[PDB]
């Protein structure tokens, strides 16, 4: 018999019977996932048959007992206390919660599907030994729910702490795999730092697998770690400004380097982002191809920069960003919507849920719009967006504002961080996509994501005064500006630029 | 609240949500039905959404309750305590019994889907408090569930032998108004001390474009009393079949020129034929399905079936149930029967297409019939005729006659007279025994008639085997003097005597 | 390298690639059968194919029996191999001799006597041995129709040319199928037996090649649980007399496959002889009829039945080694009724064969020597007993003690038992009457004798009827009587009809 505070929710495996590989039985999986880690087992299924529901309940409790890990049943509370479960789960169109509560009584852990936060407003006018813990919607796509993001969980997370719901724990749940599964367990944190997932659920990563014992030592390596290096450069926390000095490496180095930067976008960027690209001493390339992906990808010191409102199909935008994240290469995002429509709204956060982006990059409307909300006002929006997506934001304007969010790559479960939305690092600053790509993509091992993009920042808005007072016009703004970029990189000699770099 | 002697399990509904007709809500339908007789209601949902089930369990309880009649749920037994439903039902295949009591506790009805006897040793095992009814096999075939009454009653006796007095039972599956009269009429312990106490029905209430109509008529027939199943008599009768009696019958299927359907091989079609002309009527061997019911609307029509035939079992269904419909005979003459394995399987399935007015075997077609020396066949021929309701030859040395059709009488729970005091006396028959039987006027009376048939039958074959040099000339003077015989109607004269059992 | 002579055909396994089961080789199949029993001949790719034949040459080899090749007669060439087979649309026999010369091994498909003539016409060192047709139906790609084959290898001397039957073989039907395939002569028979899926296509290679040679060099076939020995002594009234006991006592159970004119006079028969009737056409209680005691079958023609019932009844019978009756109202009566009777003389073994003297005639495949003639060439093609009725009835014995034999085979048509049995001038009747009586016997009862005593019955009752009657009607009737009157008598010394030899 456990209690609440004995249920370890760290790895959760939920069966499903009929998803089993030939010559493998549901107890052989369930018993392969019990030597090797899941500290807590959920059966469902039917093919009901309700009797023989409880034979094989009876049969994998002293199975899970065995091995000290707790019961529970969805979504028959009957058989539960028939069997004397240790606990039982019910989706959100079972049985009204406080009707279980009264049949089974205290003592029991209740958990309950949850995918918005309307719903943890209501867990929360239940108050406390009425809900226990909950699973976090579909956080991806999956073919074993018959009917039916982070971003979303996020959400979640973020309710769980303004009702101060202390009481209730959380797994993830749907669609998670070894692919995804740090990304999930680094991005998941309450927004104010203080909250994250207390555990993992799976389904078919261990069920259907032809070799349950692996699968299984694999989701627990990455369950109990706690650093994810999603990119190879330093993630490091720097607070000291960046020095000329530094920034003169970094620009040294991409052009020692010449960075393949392969741009996805529509067409007006196509051809000014290669002259960029150019100008900074590197080589772009402009496939939407999917095969080719992963061979690019493989090309010393390649990174990626996505734009948005594109002619590619999700299924190869997914396949890049996964492509580049599976090299621990660089990702840039430059969204051309963002929720300038409602259907670039939609592409848009799509794109976000398909892997970790190194920097994201908007103006004040698309910053706004991402932070899901004047000039401290900005700030506190960049900074936001930084810290949800766990990157490096820019916002750009008058004054261009660079926060970083990646927190060196920590996660862990429950905690969450140590470090909330209010005191990550942003600085100030008084086309730029491409630019930006190219900096970050020279970066050797032992770089700095953050002082790359603030070198990238500072360069761009360099460029921009020299350009403005050369030119005649529009036109000749554009190709100024490429010369500048060209010039001011040829001799560095950072100490000269015009742009001036505060703390925010 | 209810208790378990308040369940009056009559007109037994059970629902089935996705079967509705168009326009019409569940609501809709066991309104009607409460409004017209369920006694009793049973909600089901093995395809929804666990709190659409309760919220509709809830919205239907108000209806039962409101009608002052139960509610039960099958098989969500959580269901059923948390909404405070008033029994719950569990098929053979769902939560053990022990452990659903051990939940629920003592107060709420136990319903338990209960097809073969081996389940009912196992009900008596466990004593009162644990199964309160059961719903008795699948009686019919039926297109409700995703995956006969001889059946029923090996139940019911088994929940006698082991003296299960706390269990009721209901009868379910395929029930219409074209079989509920038969169901409750022969589903009776052998002992005649019980019967179904109710009948279940889904599909005749719930899929019923006017439910109202489709439940007045149930109940109709549920409080009926008699079966009279075939336009003849169908009373007791004690006393010897006398001469003048004899005589009576005889002269009435001569005035009446009976039209005998024989359904049969092909050695009897051509020798039953003759017996048939002989006896002055007229026969038919009509095996096409579309005649069936034309033939029968024919004055004074009588079915005679043989059996291993080369008729589908579609026909002999519709057939046996065109002569049911307009209440006329059928006499029921096995050449299988149990002979091997195939005839036994097609023989039992046509015990289950309608009543039967007569059955005639032999003593192992008999013994085999009763489910199984000179006293022992007697047992039997009652055992049989007692099951069937029906009367019931068996031919040998001695044929024996046994009546069981009670008057045509059924009822409730209660359900009687055993297998041991029904009337039985001591003395080509199918056809004889069929023209005697299709002679007879309204005021007939069933039992004398098939009497006089074997009279009769065994009268012209002493006469055949004195005038005969063999086998091949016995049988045209049987068919001789059962013509000479019914011509001078003086039975004073006939050679076999007839006594008492 | 083996030579003609060294060949032997006894059984002859036929592989087929596609159509070995699953975890298991054709190497593994072959190998199975060898060391069991097993000649053997071989059938994507031509390269492919020389490397299967090589690695299985070796194995054969190893077991010291040849490997033959259809049909590329190069690959035969390029590999060694120690003959070839080829169809009658492959490439023609004297091309074939003469790229692969003298020494090996020509195997040639052949199905009809015409084929033989070809052969024939063509002499010694081109076609060595034959494959006979098709002789049941297969999935893979009857009797009488061997015989034929066999019968023309007679005619035209071919000496040189052995033989082997192939196509939907198995222990089914394999003892019947070496019983009769023997020349009209009797001095030839099938040299062998062919086999693909029996063996192939077998869970259990080495089990199911076992029992195919069990079957082949055993040299009995006892079809029936009744004596087969052969009677030259005319059937004597103390042994009429224990037949008519023994039926009576042991009432049979007689099961009539017929139209309906019979149905009921049929059955009247049955009844007088002290024994019931069954009228079942009933596939599923086929096998529960057979298996009751003193159970007989009784087979008549152009009937409703469809043929894959009475193929399921005859074998039903043939499997409990109880006797079936061929009473055909065809037979070659009309071209539907040629076809359906000729199609059941395939499903199994009868342990007699009634006709009139155009049924008869037909049958043998052809006045009073003829007619004698004709009943003994019948009574051997089916290797039963047949009856010819007429004014005389002839009765002739072509069991031969149920013996059978490769190559050999037997003891002509010429000289098997054929009596006759006579009474003056005077049907179905008799196919129930011959059924009672072969259906009474035990063990050691005679098949011959049991059906001597039915046609010396029906005759008898026959002018006694005849007398005593007046018309048609009454006659069938008091045919009947006399019927039941003679056998609860048993006094033949008593009946009219005189059994002389022919
Ligand atoms: C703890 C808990 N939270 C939520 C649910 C509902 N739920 C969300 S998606 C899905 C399966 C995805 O598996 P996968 O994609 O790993 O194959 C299910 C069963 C539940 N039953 N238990
Ligand atoms: C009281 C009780 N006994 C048995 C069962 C199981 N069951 C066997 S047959 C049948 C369908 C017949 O529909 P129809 O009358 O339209 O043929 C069902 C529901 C049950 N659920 N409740
Ligand atoms: C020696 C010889 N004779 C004839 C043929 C032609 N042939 C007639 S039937 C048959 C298949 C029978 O398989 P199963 O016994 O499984 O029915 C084949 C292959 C030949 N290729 N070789
Ligand atoms: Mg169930
Ligand atoms: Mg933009
Ligand atoms: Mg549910
Ligand atoms: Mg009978
Ligand atoms: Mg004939």
């Amino acid at each position: 018999k456990f209690s609440k505070e004995q249920f370890d929710y760290s790895l959760y495996l939920v069966t499903d019977s009929g998803m089993i590989p030939e010559g493998k039985t549901l107890y052989g999986q369930v018993e392969a996932g019990l030597q090797n880690g899941v500290t807590l087992v959920q059966i469902r299924e039917k093919d009901a048959d309700t009797k023989f529901f409880i034979e094989e309940a009876l049969q994998i409790k002293e199975l899970c007992h065995a091995h000290n890990v707790p019961l529970i049943i969805n979504d028959r509370i009957d058989v539960a206390m028939a069997i004397g479960a240790d606990g039982i789960h019910v989706g959100q169109d079972d049985m009204p919660i406080p009707m279980i509560r009264k049949l089974v009584g205290p003592d029991m852990v209740i958990g309950w599907s949850v995918g918005f936060p309307e719903e943890v407003d209501e867990l929360s006018k239940m108050g406390p030994d009425m809900v226990d813990y909950i699973g976090v919607g579909t956080l991806f796509p999956t073919l074993t729910k018959k009917n039916p993001g982070t971003a979303g969980a996020i959400r979640v997370l973020d309710a769980l702490e303004r009702n101060n719901a202390h009481w209730c724990r959380t797994v993830g749940i749907g669609g998670l795999h070894p692919d995804n599964i740090e990304r999930v367990l680094y991005q998941c944190v309450s927004s104010n730092g203080k909250r994250s997932l207390d555990g993992i659920c799976v389904v078919s990563d261990i069920i259907a697998s032809l070799d349950a014992a692996k699968s299984t030592k694999i989701l627990r390596g990455l369950i109990d770690k706690t650093d994810y290096k999603f990119v190879n450069i330093g993630l490091s926390t720097k607070n000291s400004l960046t020095t000329t000095d530094e920034i003169q490496s970094i620009i040294s180095n991409t052009l020692k380097a010449r960075p393949l930067v392969q741009h996805i976008t529509n067409k007006v960027h196509q051809n000014f982002g290669a002259n960029v690209t150019l100008a900074l001493g590197s080589s772009p390339i402009m496939s939407e191809i999917q095969s080719e992906v992963n061979d690019l990808a493989a090309i010393p010191h390649a990174t990626l920069l996505l734009n948005t409102g594109s002619v590619a199909p999700p299924e190869m935008l997914k396949a890049a960003i996964r492509a580049y994240n599976d090299v621990k290469r660089p990702i840039v995002f430059d969204p051309v919507g963002y929720s300038a429509t409602e259907t670039r709204l939609l592409l848009n956060n799509k794109l976000l849920t398909f892997g970790q982006f190194s920097c994201i990059k908007g103006n004040s409307s698309e910053i706004l719009g991402l932070a899901e909300l004047s000039n401290e006002l900005l700030i506190q929006a960049t900074k936001i967006v930084a810290f949800k997506y766990k990157t490096v934001a820019v916002c750009t304007g008058e004054f261009d504002f660079i926060a970083d969010g990646t927190i060196e790559g920590k996660y862990s479960l429950s905690k969450g961080t140590n470090t909330s939305v209010e005191d990550i690092p942003c600085v100030a600053v008084e086309s730029l996509g491409s630019t930006i790509a190219c900096m970050i993509g020279g970066q050797p091992s032992e770089g700095n994501l953050f002082h790359a993009v603030v070198a990238g920042v500072m360069l761009y808005k360099a460029a921009g005064k020299i350009a403005s007072e050369k030119c005649n016009g529009s036109g000749s703004f554009q190709v100024e500006l490429i010369d500048a970029l060209y010039r001011l990189t040829r001799e560095n000699t950072p100490v000269t630029w015009a742009p001036k770099l505060t703390h925010t």
